[PDB]
DNA sequence: ATGCGCT
């Protein structure tokens, strides 16, 4: 009979239908389709698991997704063999998990296959050495899914009671605002520390002009804090001899990023474009739907060898050898690029102007990234003046290299060492060091993904949760720290220490990896995290003399 | 009258 193949976005699906044509019936879950809504009934049937009673759950399919399963049901008749064709990691092993519960049947009517990419030479290989689902990986995800739940629904209660009614705490969501809250005490106790600088104007031997600045004076760092000093200093200098000590001429080299993945991607469109993270993600979701990129949300940077092959064969018709590494670069889902490096942005008029500019940023990132270095001659000139030692530096471009197609938006004079320097001006500085910057929404967002803290399809999520719950809000497109974020990050630091450590995430993944690789057991894992929890929850509970959470 | 994180 027909065999019916099962993947999670749409767009992939069409995408393999073709590649296997028909005899099979591609179709996609768009998503989850399933997941949730001493001891107290209410709170249990409210989080839809049982943490007293072994952790019982009540999955329940999305109040959006009736017609998706609804129109599964049916094609599941005229199937003989169902492949779940779900992502091979936790996630999607447990989207094949509740889809197999749902559809029903039984096991032997199941198969699991992972597709490499689009090329034939993958979708194929798919169904030749296939598997089944790992309970072991479900069930992984079970234990993220229910810790996730019991904090969310166990100690947001605790804050309407101390605190105030409809807040919120959470794995990710309270060291977010953590961040924000750290970032923004830091600004306010910021003290700027005033220090002077001193450049020189000067004449080579021949008559060229020589700009120069004070780095030592007495061979210790020349650093004035006030005006008083830095007269001082300038008064030697305007009398001083000035000569050539050494002359440093350097071949140096610049090297193109790495493809982007979804965090950089916003910080890319936010800083030369102004895009916010939400709307990134919106213009990349259309140019992935319209088969121009891949899937948006990645946190990869790698690229197929085709894919590689693809770029240098462009740039080897385009751009000519010098361009072309001897072989591919090396640097540490798939990255995001263009399906096809051979379709320029100009050419797609069928999207939106936004969609065409970051298409263009996403193609460019990927041509630059496998082309040469730029190759530049640096210069470095010592000078001394008395006690005082100055030096300039310089720069001369000898090779663009990947700077090609990625453009960014210096001559010294020649002297040799032993030259005489002739003083013209002496210009002094006055300057403050500046506070810590404010975190942008993308910036926030790289914070996060440095830590592990969130996931590409949540971060832009979490932003918005953050501020229209009212812990942080935006301002000129920076974050600040509302009132009651700092109230609820230092209640939450004080009573859930643990939970608000930013590793606690990363140290949550070990012991998911554990249970994923037959380490440890879920149930046990929960019931561990359960009993400190719960020590930590009924601590706060008591009264704030008792080491209970201070109400406000 | 109510809250999480992820696809
Ligand atoms: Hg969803
Ligand atoms: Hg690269
Ligand atoms: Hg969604």
């Amino acid at each position: 009979g027909k065999a019916l193949v099962i993947v999670e976005s749409p767009a992939k699906a069409k995408t393999i239908n073709k590649y296997l044509g028909s005899d099979y019936v591609v179709k996609s879950s768009v998503g989850h389709i399933r997941d949730l809504p001493d001891e107290r009934g209410a709170l249990v049937n409210r989080m839809g698991v049982d943490p007293w009673h072994n952790w019982e759950a009540h999955y329940e399919v999305l109040p959006g997704k009736e017609k998706v399963v609804s129109e599964l049901k049916q094609l599941a008749e005229k199937a003989d063999h169902i492949y779940l064709a779900t992502n091979l990691d936790r996630e999607g092993e447990a989207i094949a998990w509740h889809l197999r519960e749902v559809i029903g049947g039984d096991d032997a009517r199941y198969s699991r296959v992972v597709f490499n990419e689009i090329t034939k030479n993958a979708i194929r290989q798919a169904f030749n050495k296939p598997g089944e689902l790992n309970i072991d990986r479900v069930n992984a995800q079970q234990a993220r899914r229910f810790m996730d739940r019991v904090v969310g629904y166990m100690v947001s209660p605790l804050l309407w009671k101390k605190i105030a009614r409809g807040l919120s705490a959470g794995r990710v969501q309270s060291v977010a605002v953590r961040l924000v809250v750290e970032r923004e005490r830091e600004i306010k106790a910021f003290v700027p520390e005033e220090f002077w600088e001193v450049d020189a104007s000067t004449t080579t031997p021949s008559g060229e002009a020589l700009a120069l600045q004070v780095t030592h004076q007495n061979d210790k760092p020349f650093r004035p804090v006030n005006k008083e000093q830095t007269q001082a200093a300038v008064s030697l200098l305007e009398k001083a001899r000035y000569s050539v000590l050494e002359r440093e001429d350097k071949p140096t080299t610049s090297k193109p990023g790495a493809p982007f993945i979804t965090s950089t991607l916003q910080q890319a469109a936010s800083t030369r474009l102004g895009f916010g993270v939400k709307k990134t993600m919106m213009m990349a979701q259309r140019l992935y739907e319209a088969g121009y990129i891949t899937y948006m949300r990645t946190d990869s940077t790698n690229l197929s060898q085709d894919a590689v092959n693809m770029v240098r064969g462009y740039i080897s018709d385009n751009f000519g050898k010098k361009y072309l590494p001897e072989s591919p670069n090396q640097y540490a889902h798939e990255a995001i690029r263009p399906s096809d490096v051979n379709v320029m942005a100009e050419s797609l008029k069928d999207m939106e102007a936004d969609a065409q500019k970051l298409y263009q940023l996403i193609w460019r990132q990927f041509v630059a990234c496998q082309m040469t270095p730029a190759k530049y001659d640096s210069t470095t000139l010592t000078v001394g003046a008395g006690d005082f030692r100055l030096k300039a530096r310089g720069r001369i471009l000898r090779f663009d290299g990947w700077t090609k197609v990625m453009p960014a938006l210096r001559i010294l004079p020649a002297v040799n060492k032993g030259d005489a320097l002739t003083l013209v001006e002496l210009t002094p500085a006055q300057h403050f060091t500046k506070p810590p910057a404010r975190f942008s929404e993308a910036s926030l967002v790289k914070e996060l993904e440095k830590r592990g803290i969130g996931r590409p399809s949540t971060y832009a999520s979490i932003i918005s949760t953050i501020q229209d719950r009212g812990y942080v809000r935006v301002e000129n497109r920076r974050f600040y720290a509302e009132k009651m974020g700092e109230i609820v990050t230092d209640r939450l630091e004080e009573n859930f220490r643990e939970l608000m450590n930013y590793d606690f995430t990363a140290q949550m993944e070990n012991s998911l990896d554990q249970v994923a690789n037959h380490e440890a057991e879920w149930k046990a894992v929960l019931d561990h995290f359960f009993s400190d929890f719960t020590q930590q929850l009924d601590k706060a509970e008591k009264d704030p003399e008792e080491g209970g959470m201070r109400p406000n």
